[PDB]
């Protein structure tokens, strides 16, 4: 679990506002008791002017509801860290060369929160590791074969041709894991987190988490992901 951080100092503040700005992080605005989300941008962050700015509103409709000077919440991700905050200012609307953007004070406070324990390297698509999820608890008739799509020390991502939701159970163990090269996994635990199947292109994905692994287990597991991000 865990809650995020409560960033309230202008330097805190300011600084995650800029990672967000020089990285052109997509933020989603989302007004108060409007279902629609909105797209927009940092694009501009002055500290000394206590001044922030948010790109034009996409849809270009939404401006109405900052014209309306409608409170708002505003988040982002920036290196996997989900940074959000509350707008309940109202924002002056200005155009520069065309492109309008929309400025008030910086927010007093602003939350950083990033849940995953372990950081999740993803496989190229063309170098899928083949797995095998099995285990006497699994429904069914034979162990299902699948892919795997991402990794972390702590657990991975798994992908399964066609629906296998009733062949599952959120929560069950998995004592019968295993993965091709290069990790070469086998009578692995692993413990369904999530799963939906995606009907467009017949697949269900699946996110388990690993339990009692041995040393060798978690080097190979762990060297792995290092190497994954070495490219």
């Amino acid at each position: 679990p865990q809650p995020p951080k409560v960033l309230s100092t202008p330097l805190e503040i300011a600084a995650n506002l800029r990672q967000l700005q020089e990285s052109h992080d997509p933020l989603i605005i989302t007004f108060h008791d409007r279902s629609h989300r909105f797209q927009s941008y940092v694009v501009h962050v002055d500290r000394e002017s206590n001044t922030l700015a948010l790109d034009e509103m996409i849809p270009r409709d939404g401006e109405k509801f900052i014209e309306n000077g409608e409170h708002f919440r505003v988040e982002g991700f920036h290196d996997g860290v989900r940074i959000a905050w509350e707008c309940d200012h109202a924002l002056k609307i200005s155009e520069v060369d065309g492109h309008r953007c929309y400025s008030g004070p910086l927010p007093q406070e602003v939350t950083y929160h990033q849940r995953r324990n372990a950081f999740r390297a993803a496989l190229k698509l063309s170098q899928l590791v083949d797995i095998i999820l099995d285990g006497a608890h699994l429904k069914g008739n034979g162990a299902m074969r699948g892919k795997l799509l991402d990794i972390s020390a702590t657990g991975c991502k798994l992908r399964f041709e066609g629906n296998v939701e009733d062949r599952l159970q959120l929560g069950q163990v998995y004592e019968r894991f295993k993965a091709g090269n290069p990790l070469g996994l086998v009578d692995t635990m692993v413990e369904l987190r999530h799963l939906h199947y995606e009907e467009r292109i017949n697949t269900t994905f699946a996110g388990v988490r690993f339990h009692n692994l041995s040393g060798q287990a978690q080097r190979k597991i762990e060297s792995f992901v290092y190497q994954l991000q070495r490219e």
